[PDB]
């Protein structure tokens, strides 16, 4: 289904601080909003890109879709099972597979074609057991983006109305990211209403619609074309950059944020 959001706006409660860690007590005391008048309308099919200043609600964003925070205000509806998949890349003891298709049905099939789009081919293959090669939690002699691609596949596989991408395009094989971001998120993916937290550009000229957050508020909602009309000064500094999607993730994000101070 689609999911909209009409004048939403949120307060930080006790413990969703302590999630999120997966001084807050001071934010809960204030009444501070961790949102503040989110509005937008995405369409089933539809693929919405977030992005904005570091710290300024986007993973928050997601939460108040998953349902771990409550929005004190505004009107939130979207339906049908919803596959999230954090910034935290989570590997559980296993195989590579058994942490792809576990808890779901099988599907030669459709795993294979997961498998392929998110651009795992190019890793199992290195490896004398294939996708059959057996994992320690946390994955951790993996490289930073081989446990995000194998989280991304978890997440894509699963079958679901909504999908919430948490930026996983954030490491430093950026050439593989761009492949993946084609052929999983806008080939693959084209016809299932999905939400992409990131911090590269193309990723926005490609989206349906864009959403920029910043100091928790809505700095920005609406098309490409919006964007670059209605918001010359950012939209010059940032398409600016010869090539900016294969800055360092931090590099991007600082300067997300930096532009988004200079033109609040
Ligand atoms: N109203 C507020 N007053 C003070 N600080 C806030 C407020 N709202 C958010 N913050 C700070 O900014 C953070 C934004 O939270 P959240 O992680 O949801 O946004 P985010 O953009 O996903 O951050 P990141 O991109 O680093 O994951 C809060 O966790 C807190 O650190
Ligand atoms: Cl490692
Ligand atoms: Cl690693
Ligand atoms: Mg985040």
């Amino acid at each position: 289904t689609g999911i909209i959001m009409e004048n939403v706006t949120a307060f930080w409660e006790e413990g969703f601080g302590e999630l999120l860690e997966k001084s807050f007590s001071h934010l809960c005391l204030v009444g501070n909003p961790v949102l503040k008048n989110i509005n937008l309308n995405i369409e089933k099919g539809e693929m919405l890109a977030i992005t904005g200043s570091t710290g300024s609600g986007k993973t928050s964003l997601l939460m108040l879709i998953l349902g771990e925070l409550e929005a004190s205000e505004g009107i939130i509806k979207h339906s049908g099972r919803v596959s999230f998949c954090s910034q935290f890349s989570w590997i559980m003891p296993g195989t590579i597979k058994e942490n792809i298709i576990r808890g779901v049905s099988y599907d030669e099939y459709r795993y294979k074609s997961v498998v392929k789009a998110c651009q795992l081919q190019q890793d199992i293959t290195k490896f004398a057991e294939q996708d059959n090669t057996v994992l320690g939690e946390g994955g951790v002699t993996l490289s930073g983006g081989q446990r995000a691609r194998i989280s991304l596949a978890r997440a894509v596989y699963k079958d679901a109305d909504l999908y919430l991408l948490d930026s996983p395009f954030g490491y430093l094989d950026v050439f593989t990211e761009e492949q993946v971001f084609e052929s999983c998120v806008c080939k693959l993916m084209a016809n299932k209403t999905r939400i992409l937290v990131t911090s590269k550009m193309e990723h926005l000229r490609k989206a349906d619609k864009i959403l920029i957050l910043h100091q928790g508020s809505s700095y920005f909602y609406g098309t490409f074309s919006e964007l670059q009309s209605l918001r010359p000064d950012f939209s010059s500094k940032l398409m600016g950059y010869d090539t900016f999607d294969q800055f360092t993730e931090e590099r991007r994000s600082s300067i997300l944020t930096e532009t988004l101070r200079r033109f609040s």
